[PDB]
């Protein structure tokens, strides 16, 4: 689990998305795997503007936070689960990296802020959601 808050947003997995969250939906993308709803406390997240390709990810089922190197965002094929059927999901970036499926919602951080979320994991790789190009969230 994990979340993104900044302003009056909070920024979670779709897959996870909660019945407030639905209830107070702002945006979602299912090709993304992800879910923007509105919030009443103020955020103080800073969301990264940027083109970096390294950085750090909590993983929650180590209690620890790895530094990887990136890939820029993508279509990336992605495996069915209870979730999803076998599809491509897009503004994916992969690393070299451990994750379970309980680890979706770490943060992945750079010098810049927020780069985006676990999102998806197999074979030793692990996926993020990017953010980035989200220029709405700082409005
Ligand atoms: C081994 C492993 N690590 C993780 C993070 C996973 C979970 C994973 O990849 N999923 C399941 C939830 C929906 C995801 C999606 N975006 O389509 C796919 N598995
Ligand atoms: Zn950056």
């Amino acid at each position: 689990s994990g979340a993104i808050y900044v302003g009056n947003y909070r920024v979670v997995n779709r897959h996870l998305a909660t019945h407030n969250d639905w209830a107070n939906l702002v945006w979602e993308d299912s090709s993304r795997d992800l879910l923007v709803s509105s919030t009443t406390a103020q955020g103080c997240d800073t969301i990264a503007r940027c083109d970096c390709q390294t950085g750090v990810y909590y993983c929650s089922s180590r209690r620890k936070h790895y530094p990887v190197s990136f890939s820029k965002p993508s279509l990336i094929f992605v495996e069915a689960s209870e979730y999803y059927p076998a599809r491509y999901q897009s503004h994916l970036m992969l690393a070299v990296g451990h994750s379970e499926p309980g680890d979706c919602g770490g943060i992945l951080r750079c010098q810049h802020g927020v780069v985006g979320i676990v999102s998806t994991g197999g074979n030793g790789l692990v996926g993020f959601a990017d953010v980035r190009d989200l220029l709405w969230l700082d409005e």
